[PDB]
């Protein structure tokens, strides 16, 4: 049955789904069962205007019919259902990350209940603006770092770090990581591994190396770049696969902007070291962004501002 309670429950009840009528748990006094139940189009209700698509699924603004309340929606097949999903986001402390709900399966899949952000994705934003001003790109790089930073803290890593993966508030002040379908657990070094956008992947992951934290760092410059360019990483200079590029190729810090300020180069530069020893942790570079960001001038650009030209 499908019961209110607390993080621990779904999460081991995550573990017997991802090993293989209708049960969960909801974290939230928003989504409330009926009868020890909650059953789709019976006690809550999808909208026809779809959120988006994630990894393993397709995300749907949803509706509770008691209570009324509105959030986001990701099902999940069975057979593709990882326990890293609601592992890496069930009771976190941070708001740098999308607060889980809840989660209930109904039958062959599994219905991952989540905190609506109607700012939409800084992928979006960035496809929009074309690209960001550095001192928005900064900004929004920082509070992923936070996000990143307590993620790595509690020994999860988010695997496939991007601006698609990063929603944003209605007036662009908060951002916080969503996706958490190629989570990964961290041993006092990595587990097993499903693949993240190639663009954004570290050496360490394409030379079939062991995998930690600093995988996440990479993909985060990757994204800083992203921001300030207009596209991702590589693609302006090679034509995919990419892969024995990225192991083979000098780290990418050639697309920094020369516009861009002395500590904001300093920046992209050692979260984009080759070695992964060599390169800063998620906490050390949300040191340096913060820094960059002050001696940029803060946050002055506004919210959704003029078009800015891609790079070509
Ligand atoms: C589209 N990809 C995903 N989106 C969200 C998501 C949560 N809350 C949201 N609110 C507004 N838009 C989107 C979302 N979660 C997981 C995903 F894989």
């Amino acid at each position: 049955s499908v019961s209110s309670g607390q993080a621990h429950s779904l999460t081991s009840l995550a573990k017997t789904w991802a090993a293989r009528d209708n049960e969960g748990v909801l974290l939230t006094e928003k989504l409330k069962p009926v009868d020890a139940e909650y059953r789709e189009e019976v006690h809550w209700a999808t909208h026809q205007l779809r959120l988006g698509r994630g990894s393993f699924g397709e995300v749907h603004r949803m509706e509770d019919k008691q209570t009324g309340f509105q959030c986001a929606v990701k099902k999940v097949s069975l057979e593709v259902f990882r326990a890293e999903e609601l592992m890496a986001c069930a009771g976190l402390t941070s708001p740098r990350i999308v607060p889980l709900y809840g989660a209930v399966r109904e039958g062959p899949a599994v219905n991952i209940f989540m905190e609506l952000l109607e700012g939409g994705s800084l992928g979006q934003l960035v496809k929009e603006q074309g690209c960001l001003p550095e001192d928005r790109a900064l900004y929004y790089l920082g509070q992923a770092l936070e996000g990143l930073e307590y993620l790595h803290s509690r020994r999860i890593l988010h695997g496939d770090v991007k601006a698609d993966n990063v929603l944003l508030s209605s007036d662009g002040s908060h951002a916080a990581l969503c996706d958490f379908g190629h989570a990964v657990c961290l041993q006092p070094l990595t587990g097993d591994y499903i693949p993240g956008t190639e663009t954004h992947m570290a050496p360490e992951v394409v030379l079939g190396r062991s995998c930690d934290a600093k995988v996440d760092v990479w993909s985060s410059c990757c994204m800083m770049l992203h921001m300030l360019n207009g596209c991702h990483p590589w693609t302006q200079f090679f034509r995919g696969p990419l892969c024995l590029k990225i192991a083979s190729e000098p780290p990418p810090v050639r697309e920094i902007p020369p516009s861009c300020a002395p500590l904001t180069a300093q920046a992209i530069q050692e979260g984009l070291r080759k070695e992964p020893i060599h390169r800063v942790s998620a906490a050390e570079l949300g040191g340096k962004v913060n820094r960059a960001l002050q001696q940029v001038g803060g946050l002055k650009s506004p919210w959704r501002g003029e078009y800015k030209e891609p790079r070509h």
